[PDB]
């Protein structure tokens, strides 16, 4: 993967280029207004050691932090998430610790609401691929990336509460 960071708008300003994970990007630059992802697909952070807000991004070009739904311009850590060939797949439970009901996704959900009649989700358990856990329906709100593996309580995946909206799987743009 490949992603470029600008400090301003339009690709303007200094930059930094990136191909592999990096904790912490303060050295580099103090602000990133534009992005350019030239392949892959990637997390970005607010702040370094991949905390604080999260957002996802894959193939293309973003002239402002909006086009990434970013709140700002604080942009301090990133992440390469691992390409994934094949079938995803990630259970979902009404309890925590594995427990309860439970339904398996191996393909988007627009709308937890709609497919599971669930507003929130208390263990997760990600087989296969990474996926983009969104706090409102229609991949909106919060983001929160979900790395193969199990999450035993929703503190896990970095949330404040149990509510989720969407769950999409991590690819790259199709091509």
């Amino acid at each position: 993967g490949k992603i470029t960071f600008y400090e301003d708008r339009a690709f303007q300003g200094r930059s930094y280029e990136c191909t592999t994970d990096c904790p912490n990007l303060q050295p580099y630059f103090s602000r990133c207004n534009s992005i350019r992802v030239e392949s892959g697909c990637w997390m970005i952070y607010e702040r370094p050691n991949y905390q604080g807000h999260q957002y996802f991004l894959r193939r293309g070009e973003y002239p402002d932090y909006q086009q990434w739904m970013g709140l700002s311009d604080s942009i301090r850590s990133c992440c390469l998430i691992p390409p994934h060939s094949g079938a995803y797949r990630m259970k979902i439970y009404d309890r925590d610790e594995l427990r309860g009901q439970m339904s398996e996704l191996t393909d988007d959900c627009l709308s937890v609401q709609d497919r599971f009649h669930l507003t929130e989700i208390h263990s997760l358990n990600v087989l296969e691929g990474s996926w983009i856990l969104y706090e409102m329906p229609n991949y909106r709100g919060r983001q929160y990336l979900l790395r193969p593996g199990e999450y035993r309580r929703f503190l896990d995946w970095g949330a404040p509460n149990a509510k989720v909206g969407s769950l999409r799987r991590v690819m790259d743009l199709y091509l």
